[PDB]
């Protein structure tokens, strides 16, 4: 049982954010990777890692977690490292002596200004080089300094990444191995036709946001002089013939040279966000050039103080023939027309179109029906209406790369997100002559109105409706009908006329729906209801029901919601949780659907729990009551479930052990008693006839009394391997001195 | 130094002793004690011992006991050697009877939320000086309990008695034979459906007559609900009312009226406050003979009688409204209509007095605004949650029918007329919104979603408006020229706008601040603050108070960058800052130096400061009190007294200090305050007790520290000896964590 990492075979040791302050030297001899991020190590040498002969990987970010001090050769001894992670560790320079053997070293985030033949030109093995973020924004630092010719002997150099560096000019003598160079805000005003002459293998090339649009920025920012464009040479890019991906974002461009795509025929990705474009879209020569680019990007190039009532998209978009997606995000304009965007209209393969944050106030819907294979509308945050450091170095720097929309929503077809408008009411022609769509998100539109069964019905396949962050009054039984084939509803955070006792509160549509599997009720607050205080559904699977207030619903002097989820007669999985929940009577409990698999009753103020009721659940598998206030657990459990797999039970107050407990039931794999008040387990807690299942226990944050008692669970443990025990360092003892801080493991008996 | 309670002088000598974990009344108790309040404890037993040295006990509280985070036994004359006894509340004790052997001299008694179904002459029948009898909510919705007998004539004897509530309980009658003493008289939710002519004869001094929720109107009710059969009204007999002259406060509020009896009111020309909600009166509003008996009322509910499911275009008020000339305030909730027009309010235009309307919850979807001009006198105009556009649930000390919270809250409204348009849907403000309006002074927009980029002329209409309340929008501060209109503003708030402030990429424009000659009080909470566009400073030359807590200073102060080291240092008036909620882990000496030097008082709780420079209050002469609650600070500066003269209160609760540097808590003079309680404090050693020069130490809190119990202690616990002076509450939480044998206890109660 490994300790202070936690080992697994794959030979892996996680051993990170840890609090250590050296690395352990009770590291198993068979790892291979070795990850001590996150931990408080200000050392490093020759000794460090003397035992593991077979090091592949190793992983020293973030040391120490608030120098790392590395000698000299301090790994030259590891003969299969091939992999260090050194960032954010306060280097003055590279750390000399490094192994030959190296193939990917990261020196992110640190203080080196000087990259020298010394540190690196004797790594000829290197695949991947990083050594961005050193010198940036008003980081007290200087200029990068480049050994001249010190990649030159990197012949089987693939990736070299200098951004967020000072670097005034491309380094000269770049091996030709070169696949992807990153060299954003690097200060590098000029390209010529040297700087990228015989690098004839590159795919990527990233070179925003050197002569960076600096109006609001998010960061110290400092333009050219003038605001200067970025200046490219007319040949720059002439060997460039495997280029797929060019970012030039951010580098105040105003023209775009056609003929930087001469030689260009797999340009794939072309990145030009926070330029000066709106010329250039409306008159775009350089388009001619791109009949393959599957993804373009001109977004944010708006003129400041300016907000034209149309769009102008040159007709020359309609030569990019192999175009996926197309982002315009922060154009900012007032009216899309149909006709605006015939130049796209025939493009066989433009599947995505963004057009979030253009402060867009009126659109044509039915502009979208003449686009041939068109998936994901996105125009989330417009104005539509009725009819310790800031920025992650290994993300893109100039947009968010989550999914424009949830892959749950856009699975089932095509997507419109009208996210974040002011949709206050859907008219009766909100959604007249648009494709059939079949995901929609109209959360937060603070809408509030009457839903009655007719205002989706121009688009009534619907199957994925985002409805979250609205204000809408449920007072019809017909709300949402018309959506026959729903599958998913999400209502969540729609408070605010539930919180009125006075106004109408109706919920019996939910009974209308012959395929609906899941509903999100969550956040609403929910406490009274008028006529029908029962849900019901032969579909539904799951609801959640987190957030609202069971603790009224089901308070002692009121009967009439002691069944409010028994109609639920297909349910697996139930979330009751944040409903100020201090005791749930019997009844109500009893009332729960037997179908359920999946029971979760956290973060509420439960203080006992009637373990008896668990018979009517003989699907049951998983039960969560983290963080409540629960004093102790029935001593026979095997006689009231046969089927419960996971048991939760993190901070609670549980101060002592059922004897018996956890070898009562065979068929509970995971076991979670972490911040409780357990000072000990008993022999008595250990007896058992059955060998255990049980494959995952936890007991971190418990005060454990380290004394002679222990013993015997110690000897469990030891005579349990199979049973899995994380975070053993932060299984510590409370008791006494001597052993306060320690983790219960590492005392001796 | 008392223990366990707080005893305080205030001329009185009052004992708090509530929610302190006691499982027995405590002995230790100083008996020369007024007023005792137990309430919220764990004490199972009452007997003649519980209090047997306290002669001179004029009051007890023991509500919720045994209040388990079965019921309170209390033995029969337990109170009887207390002699002074006047007021005993006994509420939520879970009682099965009136407890026996009550002295003679209680003037105050309180049996509310109880098992007590039988009233009796046993009980109550030996107190003569009674003047107030709390019964009420021993027996109501559904739950398991006995119909409520009331012993015959079994207040008959209480001749002093002035206020009686038998609420929630099924009575079924007004008990018969009640005493003309009475003043205040509650039946609500009694079960009592019939009020005869003889039920309220005795009475002449009624003031209060509460007869709400008898035959309740039960459609969406949010509790259990039984009307009535039919659903009949409660049925009054036409002289109910007759010998009811000195009535002041009537409450009918859902008893299912449709019709009122005019002549109900023909002796009782003194009623200022008529409550009538949740009834069906629809009709009687729009016609309604009963309006002219009430010249000298003051206040008119006819709140919620909407009929399901009208949405009626227009409210339907009768002419005999305009002979209610004492009207001060009509509360017109959940009517529900869609339209409100001028002529639609013409007999409340002539009223001299009618200060407030409130037309809150009725889903009205237009107004015309200018039909506020023809009154004369209105200060309050409640427009909230409208359709505008461009372990028992309830309080038994409440009322039940409507919150009593002010309207408009005062601060704003002290400021003149007040238009509140809360939870509408104005989500732009056009041109023309505001016309016609009066000269608004207080005007509240949260909660519209107003998503609009204000340019200086949305309030051009009603230019004199002094406190703004824009919380809860989504507004877009695109234009230096906001608000700048508003020359007189005072008071601003813009707390939850952060919707555009989460967007890095659009512009944010905070500059029209510095445009406000007179503006005091600016909140800018939980905006999500990030991110400025041009101009990185706050300015004004006004301001008093910046509210900027829930904001994101651990960006605007990042390392990497100097934007935003000087962004309040342009506040030159400035004296209270809330820093609080913006993640921060430390601030960048220059920050804080930066700050305005005219600082009395500054928040910086509640962010996760593991280190603070404690040298830096030398640059603040003016600082009364610094808050750093919530923080993980690791230890204080041993040499306060060289950073600051003028400090008075220092809040340290919740971090991690551990060790009280030497000579503290009398390194300064100014300092009354020092709040050290849930840190990591195990010893206090006489290092801190020196206790040389002279200190103003008034307050000094140490609850929820592990202090480890032996020896090491004894110097402290002697210090607290020699300083009574130096007020430490909730002794009861001054706990031993340490060693085994004084786990769990106070550290008062040691010994060698
Ligand atoms: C200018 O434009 C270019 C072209 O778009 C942008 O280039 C991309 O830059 C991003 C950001 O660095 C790159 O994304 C990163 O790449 C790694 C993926 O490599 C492969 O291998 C991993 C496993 O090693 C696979 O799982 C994966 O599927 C890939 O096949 C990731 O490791 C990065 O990390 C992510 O996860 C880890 C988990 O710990 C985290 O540390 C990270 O925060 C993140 O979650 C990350 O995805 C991207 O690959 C680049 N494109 C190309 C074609 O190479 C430039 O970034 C852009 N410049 C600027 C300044 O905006
Ligand atoms: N360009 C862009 N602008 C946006 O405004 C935006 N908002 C969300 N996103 C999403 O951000 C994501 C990242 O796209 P991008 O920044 S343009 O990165 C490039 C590449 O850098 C990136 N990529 C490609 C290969 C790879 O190995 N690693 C990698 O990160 O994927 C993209 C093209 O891949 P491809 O070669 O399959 S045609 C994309 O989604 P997925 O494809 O689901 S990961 C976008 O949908 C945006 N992208
Ligand atoms: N009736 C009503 N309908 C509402 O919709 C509403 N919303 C808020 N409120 C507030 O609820 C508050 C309580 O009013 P109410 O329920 S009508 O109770 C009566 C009385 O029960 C109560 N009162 C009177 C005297 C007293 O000593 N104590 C006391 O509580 O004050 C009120 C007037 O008495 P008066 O003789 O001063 S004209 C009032 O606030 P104040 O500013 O205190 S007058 C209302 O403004 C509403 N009241
Ligand atoms: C029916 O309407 C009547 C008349 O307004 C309501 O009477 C009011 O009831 C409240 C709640 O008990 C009283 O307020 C309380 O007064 C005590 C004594 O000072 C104070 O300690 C509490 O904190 C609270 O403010 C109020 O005085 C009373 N009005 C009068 C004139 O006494 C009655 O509650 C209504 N019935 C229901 C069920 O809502
Ligand atoms: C509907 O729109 C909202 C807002 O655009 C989406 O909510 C965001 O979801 C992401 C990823 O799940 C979260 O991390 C963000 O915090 C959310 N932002 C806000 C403002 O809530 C939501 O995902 C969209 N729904 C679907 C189905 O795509
Ligand atoms: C409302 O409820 C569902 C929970 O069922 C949420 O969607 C699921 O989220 C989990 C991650 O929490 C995913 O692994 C599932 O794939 C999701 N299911 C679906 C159908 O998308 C949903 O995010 C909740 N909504 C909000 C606003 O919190
Ligand atoms: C403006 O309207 C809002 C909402 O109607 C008021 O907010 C309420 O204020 C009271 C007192 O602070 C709170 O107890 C309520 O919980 C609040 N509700 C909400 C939804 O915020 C606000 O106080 C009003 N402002 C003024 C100046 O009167
Ligand atoms: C915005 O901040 C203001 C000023 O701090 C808050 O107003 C005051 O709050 C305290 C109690 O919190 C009162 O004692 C003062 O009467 C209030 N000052 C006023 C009204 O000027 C206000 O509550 C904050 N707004 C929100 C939504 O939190
Ligand atoms: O019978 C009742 C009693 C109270 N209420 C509402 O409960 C709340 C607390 O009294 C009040 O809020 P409202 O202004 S929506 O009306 C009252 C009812 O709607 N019906
Ligand atoms: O120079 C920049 C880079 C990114 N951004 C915005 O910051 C966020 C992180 O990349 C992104 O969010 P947006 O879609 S508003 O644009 C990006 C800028 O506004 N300016
Ligand atoms: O938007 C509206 C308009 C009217 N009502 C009415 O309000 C009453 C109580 O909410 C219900 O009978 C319903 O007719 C609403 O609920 N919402
Ligand atoms: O509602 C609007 C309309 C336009 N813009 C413009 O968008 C740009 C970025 O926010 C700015 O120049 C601003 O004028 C807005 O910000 N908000
Ligand atoms: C029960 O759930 C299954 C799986 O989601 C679903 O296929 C079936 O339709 C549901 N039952 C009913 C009666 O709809
Ligand atoms: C400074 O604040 C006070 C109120 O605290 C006020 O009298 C004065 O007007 C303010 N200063 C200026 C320049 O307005």
């Amino acid at each position: 049982r490994s300790y202070p990492c936690d080992e697994k075979k794959q030979v892996i040791a996680e051993c990170s954010n840890r609090r250590l302050q050296e690395v352990p030297q009770t590291v198993g001899k068979y790892v291979t990777e070795l990850d001590l991020s996150d931990n408080f190590i200000t050392h490093i040498t020759n000794e460090s890692f003397q035992g593991l002969q077979n090091l592949t990987k190793i992983n020293l970010n973030h040391n120490p977690n608030v120098g790392l001090n590395i000698t000299d050769g301090a790994f030259l001894n590891l003969k299969n490292l091939r992999e260090l992670l050194l960032e954010d560790n306060q280097l003055p320079q590279i750390p000399s002596g490094l192994p030959e053997s190296l193939t990917e070293l990261s020196l992110i985030q640190n203080n080196i200004y000087n990259i020298t033949k010394e540190g690196i030109s004797r790594l000829i093995n290197l695949k991947n080089l990083y050594l961005a973020w050193n010198c940036y924004f008003n980081k007290v630092c200087e200029k990068t300094n480049i050994e001249d010719g010190v990649f030159e002997t990197l012949t089987n150099l693939e990736l070299l990444s200098l951004s967020f560096n000072s670097l005034s000019h491309v380094p000269p003598k770049l091996p030709s191995s070169l696949r992807k160079l990153f060299l954003s805000n690097t200060q590098i005003k000029y390209i010529s036709e040297e700087d990228f002459k015989g690098l004839i293998n590159l795919t990527l090339l990233d070179l925003s946001g050197n002569c960076p649009r600096c109006f609001n920025a998010p960061f110290p920012c400092v333009p050219c002089d003038g605001g200067a464009s970025i200046n490219i040479d007319r040949f720059a890019f002439q060997n460039l013939t495997q280029l797929r991906y060019l970012n030039l974002s951010s580098t105040s461009l105003r023209k775009i040279n056609a003929a930087w795509f001469k030689n260009m025929p797999h340009l794939k990705v072309l990145d030009l966000e926070f330029n000066y474009l709106v010329g250039e879209i409306a008159s775009g020569a350089f388009l001619t050039m791109l009949p393959r680019l599957e993804i373009l990007d001109l977004s944010f190039n708006y003129i400041k103080g300016s907000y034209p009532q149309h769009i102008n998209i040159s007709r020359n978009f309609s030569k990019l023939l192999s175009l996926r997606a197309l982002h315009l995000r922060g154009y900012v304009f007032q009216e899309l027309r149909e006709d605006d965007f015939q130049p796209l209209m025939q493009l066989p393969n433009l599947s995505t179109i963004n057009l979030g944050i253009n402060f867009i106030k009126q659109i044509d819907f039915k502009l979208f029906q003449n686009f041939s294979n068109l998936e994901i509308i996105y125009l989330s945050e417009n104005r539509i209406s009725p009819l310790d450091f800031e920025f992650d170095p290994h993300s893109n720097f100039y947009h968010f790369t989550r999914p424009l929309i949830k892959p749950q929503c856009a699975a089932y077809g095509k997507a419109l997100d009208l996210s974040l408008n002011s949709i206050f009411f859907i008219g009766p022609n909100q959604f007249e002559n648009l494709p059939d769509i079949a995901c929609l998100n109209l959360s937060a539109n603070s809408n509030a109105q009457v839903l009655s069964g007719t205002e989706f019905s121009a688009i009534p396949h619907v199957k994925y409706l985002d409805l979250t962050n609205n204000r809408l009054d449920f007072d019809n039984a017909s709300a949402l009908t018309e959506l026959s084939d729903l599958e998913v509803l999400d209502l969540s955070y729609n408070s605010h006329y539930f919180r009125i006792a006075g106004v109408t509160h109706h919920l019996e549509f939910i009974q209308n729906f012959t395929n609906l599997k899941v509903l999100n009720l969550s956040h609403n607050n929910i406490y009274t209801l008028t006529d029908k205080y029962n849900l019901e559904s032969k579909s539904l699977v799951e609801l959640v029901f987190s957030g609202n207030r069971l603790d009224i619903l089901w308070n002692d002097d009121d009967n009439r919601y002691i069944s409010i989820f028994k109609g639920l007669k297909n349910l697996t999985r139930l979330d009751l949780s944040l409903n100020r929940l201090k005791h749930i009577p019997n009844e109500a409990f009893l009332n729960l659907p037997a179908s359920l698999t999946e029971l979760h009753i956290n973060d509420n103020m439960l203080k006992f729990f009637n373990w008896t009721l668990l018979q009517q659940f003989p699907r049951l598998e998983l039960l969560d009551l983290r963080g409540n206030k629960l004093l102790f657990l029935t001593d026979s459990l095997s006689d009231f479930t046969s089927s419960l797999r996971t048991l939760l039970l993190s901070h609670n107050r549980i101060s002592h052990l059922p004897s018996g407990f956890l070898s009562e039931v065979s068929s509970l794999k995971h076991l979670d008693l972490s911040s409780n008040l357990l000072k000990t387990i008993n022999k008595s807690a250990l007896e058992t006839k059955t060998t255990t299942k049980l494959s995952m226990l936890e007991l971190h944050g418990n005060p454990f009394e380290c004394t002679c008692d222990i013993g015997d669970f110690r000897r469990w443990m030891d005579e349990h391997l199979n049973v899995k025990i994380p975070r053993l360092v932060d299984v510590i003892c409370a008791s006494p001195g001597d052993q306060r801080g320690k983790s219960i493991v590492s005392l001796e008996l």
